[PDB]
């Protein structure tokens, strides 16, 4: 499920909660223009996640690909805090749900 | 269980030994306002796992990410040392707990 | 699968989409004149993963390595965009693709 | 068991070697008077990691961390070169010893 | 298997090809006179995997790291390009071989 505070952190911010998403794509690019970690969704629906070079965005951003890749990898649920203001959306926070 | 070592050091401070928790989130924020690393009990309470900029916090705090993630991921249990000061609480120590 | 997103991304380069590959090995090398990552498939084809030494692209090289080594570990398929200018072709993108 | 390298380079410390200790607990602690890592065996015994702040100890310890962590989560054996001269006993050198 | 780019790369150095080795032991080593990765064969054999500082040898030989982990924990075969110059000898390349 979505904790209680992942629901109402996500809810302070213009971002929208998206619950019990199944990743079955992470992507990793060094392309000039396309430069990012990309997730999809079993639907098709893909999200961009952010780095940080500086403290504390560069641990926190580590720690959101190591959930999306873990997520993949073992087929476990996630919930996002995604901005619609960009395509493809970005996860501004992610939780790990294996439950 | 918990080591006595893990027990004593806790006893040692103002925070509170919390035995054989069972994790089911952990999430990472990048949100301006609540930017940090979270965990969920399965009863829904939340802690905080604060980071570290500066030897020796950079890596004692990545390693209380990485007990916390497996924890999550392997369905673990761990004992926390939490500052009941915040909220959420604060990890100030974590164990891994697996038996 | 391949992502749609991955797929056009790579299409905006030179290099090519190589899609539902099993890797089945990964090597580190430093050897003077051989430095860098390789992976190779079931019918032995090698590519080269580049390395990043400044941001973004410390962080996106090393996401790559942990999809390569996760496909070989876990023996999951990827997608490549792989560019055919080099001998062996450099991996631009990959793709974790699981189901 | 143990690599003859292993015994051979612990035989030449004032550090004791420990065969074949089940690990069952690992913590990290960011507590002021009690910063570390603590590892403890299934006969209840605890040793401290000690950190390292420059190469190549920065990365030796690390190597050493994630061999004790993978130790416990796993439940796998490992060999231990502790030295005797500190209560926690400090580990100056862990071997992974799965079978 | 060994990829052919693998023993291609190891055949242009000083170096020997070392096939299907069954790693059984990873160690770190902080001792003074010690310092180092180690890792062993079900033979007894033991290699030296050398650090890195600097660019690009300090990713390298980490990914290094991870390869032998990863055959010590998993049991799976690795191959190795190494140098017999130096006692133990010295690991320049190793390529994980799962299949
Ligand atoms: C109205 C309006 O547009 N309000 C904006 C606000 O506009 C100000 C600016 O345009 C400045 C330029 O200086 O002018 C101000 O007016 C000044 C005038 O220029 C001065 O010369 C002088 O006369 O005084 C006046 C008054 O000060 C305008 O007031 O600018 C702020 C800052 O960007 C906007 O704040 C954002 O508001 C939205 C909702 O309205 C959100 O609260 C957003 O925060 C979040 C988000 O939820 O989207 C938080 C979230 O955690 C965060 N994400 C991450 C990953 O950190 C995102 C993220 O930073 C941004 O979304 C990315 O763009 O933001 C507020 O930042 C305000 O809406
Ligand atoms: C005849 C002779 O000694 N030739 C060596 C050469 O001598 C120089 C003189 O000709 C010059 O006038 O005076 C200089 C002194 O100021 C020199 O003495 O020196 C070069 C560079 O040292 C030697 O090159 C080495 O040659 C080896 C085989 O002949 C071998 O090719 C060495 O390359 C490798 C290797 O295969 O062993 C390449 C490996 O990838 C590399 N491993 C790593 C991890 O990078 C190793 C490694 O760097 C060395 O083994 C460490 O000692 O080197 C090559 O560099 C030349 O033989």
């Amino acid at each position: 499920g979505v904790s209680k505070t992942f629901k109402d952190k996500c809810a302070s911010t213009t971002a929208k909660l998206v619950q019990s998403v199944q990743l079955v794509n992470i992507s990793s690019d060094v392309n000039k223009d396309s430069k990012g970690i990309y997730i999809s969704s079993s639907a098709g629906k893909t999200w961009f996640i952010p780095g940080g070079q500086y403290y504390p965005d560069n641990y926190l951003s580590n720690e959101m690909r190591k959930i999306a890749m873990a997520a993949v990898l073992s087929n476990v649920r996630v919930n996002l805090c995604a901005s619609e203001a960009y395509t493809p959306n970005h996860v501004w926070a992610i939780e790990l749900a294996p439950h």
